[PDB]
């Protein structure tokens, strides 16, 4: 039997079998249900849809993402989730095969226990592991050295490794990714005069957010470039047929990564959480942190951040220190490209919670064994 | 105990039998009283003459149509229509048979409750099932994806469907039909000097209607057109013997379905309370509620409607949009050919509201079951 | 150079000098014809009598209105009849005067055609305007709320005006004037015993009416009362020197006004057309439309017709409504009054229809002027 | 001289002079533009009415808000709206007197830059500020700790203020007011047969709403309630005169702000925009909002509304948090009265933006002046 | 002229008058800014709040410890703390009271220096001197002789003194107390679900720390009794509302001042720190010293470590040496107790740096006279 390995992340969820370098299933994980009043016989209306089809029909649909800020809010349709995962686009009856979860760091307890308890008293699978969310990351990108930046509609982490040697005292998670990002460029469109208020329209946001905006190189620069007008705005078609020209909110929207006193926290950017997070490390680690900021995440692919990162710690760090900011062009999935190699080394096959040991120590195993 | 499928609209009444695709009894629907003073002491002369009958017999009869915009205004000769249609034209027993009326949306509740009433205890039908005039035009054209137009002779209502998803907050009923283009015809025919005052001449100005009018592919350069003589002319022979010669009244008949300045009301055309009605449905749902604007009822039977529609939404949709007005050429009844395919579906049968419901719960079950 | 107005109607041509509140000719507007064969060869036989000449000479001659039913059915004659007001009591000369010509609304074309090309092409007046002869009664009432009702010699309609801005949409002609009254008084008067059938008949029959007809304030009440002999017969005296004792049917002649099921007519009383015209129009207005009823013409001055139509008004109004019918006493020529008037208002001298505007656009000028 | 303070609202222009406590000029933003065809030649007859004239004039014109959900749609009517307000309603030459006009928050900057571009080039005003319409409301309420619910005639917004500083980051502007509860009274009467259609009629609906509508204290119980006949009847008496007696429907039009579900709207009621806008507050800030809950705007003038309000928060507020709703008895106008204490203190005195400023640096300065 | 005493910790300044017994000014040293959008024109917001006044409003506020490690890190703040300890807490001139503040051992030159530095050139005290925190809590110990125990909000320091001659030599700092333990309360509580992370949730936690952290006696078995559930468990009630359930983490929150490898630092323990300070003195000396652990500061005041330093000391220390720990219920204020005692003597009259001579010997006498 080959392990499974299912990148449940907060955004879209992106599973597939080990070995390969490609997730089979990449769908919003969303849980659609209707709201209108359904009047049809013959039709064979289901009470909810999930993932690209509840995508798909959404004018009809109230979605909920049953996973807020990393953790797991609503359980009863996180497992419905995974039922279409395992079944309706894998194919392959989850009591035949090991299976890799995720986990941010630093989230509730109660959130891994009950993950493990589902998937081991509802699918029964043989053996499950959760590794950190943002260690893979490094397994991807072949280093064993790096502070590495997840992201991406959820949460926000710097985990850094100096040989293979996490420093669980420098963790810096944060909480402004992408889903905070499209709620304030849903927040931003209205100044021009475009209300985005439903879910059905908070995706369209988040599909301008996508193919539209870049973060700048220099905001204070940018700004006063928008006042005259220039290659800043850019259509976009609405799929109703209408149009929108956004010059001035498109490197805004993902600015707010670099000053978060725009959605009103106050912990500093995400330019300067890594900084911190060095700091934290030892002085015979920072020399050489500082030369491989290992990227991933969905929101990191903008055309900015992955060239404007590097200025900004270098703003911050000694003149000497020498400063890479490596970003992978496939850095949307090296969360799971690093679950797919690490499942597949023979070093990890002891490393699995076999069915017997969650049996004879209930569902607070993982604690310990991960 | 076949089901029976009778949409009693505000003109014909067009009653038959399930599963097929032919309604038996198509008649109109008014109870004409004679007027004169009969002296005969043999000619048997009822004191009302219902449906075909007071058709042929109208010059001695005050015709009177209980149907006024859908609701009913007066039962005690709807009663009689309905028991003439089952025992004269059906030649059936309707304590054998399930019934399915139909009605336009936002019509008064009373109206249903004393519907239901009549149904059940006037001919103790076993269980009768009422539907919106719009959703069975869906059900005929074979569709989930549809914004009606159902138009016959008393109302106007386009209820946008998404997918068996009816949108009832964004529906736009119109008090403009066929009826009210008679009166304006036989109205602006005096404008040329051919009266017709009595009822049983605005029933000929209605076939007047039905065959020469026609609407206008661009009504201010028709206007302008017709000025000077030319092919517009027609010649109606009445069934007098004289001709008239509607030259340019009739394409201002039916004019007043898209400018309804012309009568005083001051609602927009039934193009304009389409794109309302589109407008006022969700932004994933417009693209492909555009593409089938499925038209119904008789009053949308006029030549040249099914172009002028597309064109006077087109002046006002978004221009990379696509829109396309199915006309099946039979829509003049599709309202029942859907309700004998509704009525013929498996899953429907547990919809009927049986005899038992009523005499167990009052006559408000409607309102809840329907 | 003043302007002339004359309210050409049906019965009695109304003509006389715009400013002044008489109207100098008043005869009606008979041509008549002898008939017999006149041997005088020293008398001064004339050719064709019309008007008050005609009137005093009928049992030679044959009367004829051109004016039937409000539309003028005869152009030959109603040519003779502007003729003779002309050049026999105005004697102006009328290619130095303008003049205000009138017609009862919804009337076919052809009359206001016409009469522009009858009025620049043998009269060669200045300038001509035709207004609507309801309008003019609310000037001469000095108004500007009011729902008219204009009644002679066969016309009545209901012009309903809120302020200045007339309803287009809910004028209620109907052909139910004097001249009908009449032909219904010479044909109920052949029960009694008494027998007109000419025309110099019908010229008595209307005499008859004119000054021994009222209006029954409750029918059945004068029905039961005057079944029994009592003092309402009044003895008429034709210029033979016979009388009559018409005392039934002298209420029952002005009552088909209010009941026109007696000539056959289907449409409903004037007491109900009112209602009609007001229930056709908005619920701001119908307020103050209530409370303005105002008359005119001649059938509206029947001894009893201003308090009756209040009854049945009130009888199917609101009951917490105010009807106040305005029934002047100089209602007979309000329409003219009226015309003299608006005829001699400072701003109105630019509405006239220029001999200049009809030479250069032709004769169908009037139906955008006015 | 002396400060102007016109809270231009959606619903009525409430204008005022500053250091007063009452507006002098409170009536409809609205502008009539009449319809019917206007034949008095005699009248005066003003092509555009507005104001309380256009809302006496109703049967006639037709009634445009030139504000809808906020924003300004049509520009050059509330240009004539503002013309009206300031010479036919204050007699006051608009260029020596300060302008403080209002406006919603989360507006289009267009909006702002148009009404400052027209106070200074077409009034000339010295200087012109602009305020959000719930900071104002606090001035007014005296209060400086309170989350505003500032709500009336076609828009709805939470801003939290702890103390003097609003939180940007936590206001919840909803478009579900006083004129889509209207529009849904209009709609849910036809459940009875009363059906308002125009907009004359749909003024008649508007103040039946607003004197007969009443919120729930528990709609599901009302609900039930209303089943068996009770008190729950009223009778108003419409314009017309006929009475009609709205049941059940006086609780389902105010409800809505507590269910949006009504009018197919998704985001939560009135009662859940207000707790997610304080849980989007600070910890120790949220102690202090959830007991100043200032309500302000008209639509917050039904009886019922300060109590279930109240009893939803309750319901979703920790159970050891103290729960009030300062709901002032002159909160229909306390926008206005805000606006004439902020513009009558010194401090602000001088953060108006004077003619010079703009013309030295165009309309764009309202950006970053307010 | 009496003396001032003023003991600048890093946590709570603790500010009074020479003679007594208790400090007259104690307020937590945060410096806090407003962060927020200030829309008011009464108000006086200052733009800075200082002390306690910027506790109340900490929803606002982006608090600034002014003191980070012992060390002063910002000055232009420190300044501004001192301003309002003198005037606005104790309304004394600073040029009328000798003044005595104090500062942690091992701390940098400049500190001082730029210390005294402001007493002289901003304040223009008399004569200002400055001692070790730890000579001052043996002063209000009462003794002459104790190994003691610093530790609050900072650093931790243990001082040994045989009779009045302090070893210097033995002197083992660590800053491993009060702030980090909230940094890492505030890190171990995320495990459960409550998530702070801006400063004014810090001090939430903080004060969550001050009254509910308790140090246990054996580690691992309470460890093991929090396993299967006991009464550890307490609710602490947020200014939120809610509650929170701390039950392991309320004594592995103190307990990393005995396991530093929580935190990720390696030095030992406190329990370690203060045998290697005492195993670097005399042999004459240890065994005298043991029985002497004289403790202070805050950090020191859990229900916890003394009965647990003893037993950690006793477990280190050889068998037949007497342990005993001085554990007075005054060390909070320990340190200005002993300033107050100290700065009341005769002897120390003389050792005052009075503002004569840090003219002619500039800012680096105290490196002398200190
Ligand atoms: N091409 C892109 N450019 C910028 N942002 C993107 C792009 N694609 C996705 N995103 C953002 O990143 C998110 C996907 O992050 P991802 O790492 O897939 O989440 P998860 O960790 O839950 O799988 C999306 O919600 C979107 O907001
Ligand atoms: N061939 C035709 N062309 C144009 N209009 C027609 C034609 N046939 C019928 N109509 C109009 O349609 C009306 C009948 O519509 P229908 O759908 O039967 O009404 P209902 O829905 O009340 O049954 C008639 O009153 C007539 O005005
Ligand atoms: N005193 C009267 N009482 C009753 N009816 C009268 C009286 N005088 C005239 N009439 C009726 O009024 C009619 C005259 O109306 P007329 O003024 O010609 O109408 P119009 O204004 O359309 O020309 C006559 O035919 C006659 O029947
Ligand atoms: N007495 C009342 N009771 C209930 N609702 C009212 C009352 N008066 C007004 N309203 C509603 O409030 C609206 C007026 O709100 P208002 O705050 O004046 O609007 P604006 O903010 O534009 O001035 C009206 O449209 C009406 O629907
Ligand atoms: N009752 C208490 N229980 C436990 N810890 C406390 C208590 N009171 C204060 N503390 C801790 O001690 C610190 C105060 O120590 P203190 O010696 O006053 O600091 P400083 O040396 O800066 O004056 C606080 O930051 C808090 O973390
Ligand atoms: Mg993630
Ligand atoms: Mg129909
Ligand atoms: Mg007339
Ligand atoms: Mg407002
Ligand atoms: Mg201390």
């Amino acid at each position: 039997t080959t392990a499974l390995v299912c990148d449940n992340g907060s955004g879209l969820v992106k599973a597939g079998f080990a070995g390969d370098d490609a997730p089979r299933a990449v769908f919003p994980s969303i849980v659609g249900r209707p709201r209108h009043q359904g009047v049809m016989v013959g039709m064979g209306q289901k009470d909810s849809y999930v993932g690209d089809e509840a995508q798909s029909k959404r004018g009809i649909l109230t979605l909920k993402y049953p996973i807020e800020h990393g953790i797991i809010t609503n359980w009863d349709d996180m497992e419905k989730i995974w039922h279409h995962t395992f079944y309706n686009e894998l194919r392959v009856a989850p009591e035949e095969h090991p299976t890799l979860l995720t986990e941010a760091p630093l989230n509730p307890k109660a959130n891994r226990e009950k993950m493990t308890q589902i998937m081991f008293e509802t699918f029964n699978v043989p053996a499950m592991y959760v590794a950190i969310q943002a260690v893979l990351s490094l397994y991807a990108s072949g280093r064993t050295t790096g502070i590495v930046l997840d992201s991406g509609d959820g949460v926000t982490h710097n985990v850094p490794i100096y040989e293979g040697y996490a420093l669980p005292h420098a963790i810096m998670r944060l909480d402004l990714a992408g889903r905070d990002l499209t709620d304030y460029l849903m927040k931003i469109l209205t100044e021009r005069g475009y209300s985005f208020v439903t879910t059905a329209e908070r995706e369209i946001v988040r599909d301008i957010k996508e193919k539209l905006c870049y973060v700048a190189l220099d905001f204070e620069n940018e700004m006063a470039t928008a006042a005259s007008s220039s290659s800043l705005e850019k259509s976009y078609e609405l799929p109703d047929g209408q149009v929108i020209t956004i010059g001035n909110e498109r490197f805004r929207c993902p600015e707010t990564l670099f000053q978060p006193s725009f959605i009103g926290m106050e912990s500093a950017g995400i330019h300067e959480t890594t900084y911190n997070s060095i700091m934290k490390c030892d002085i015979d680690i920072r020399k050489d942190l500082y030369a491989n900021n290992v990227m991933s995440g969905g929101t990191t692919m903008y055309p900015g951040i992955a060239d404007r990162m590097q200025k900004e710690i270098t703003a911050l760090a000694p003149s000497t220190m020498k400063i890479k900011i490596i970003a992978p062009p496939e850095r949307k999935y090296s969360v799971w490209i690093g679950g797919s190699i690490l499942a597949s080394l023979s070093t990890f096959q002891q490393m699995w919670i076999t069915k017997q040991e969650y049996d004879e120590a209930g569902p607070s195993i993982v604690h310990r064994k991960c």
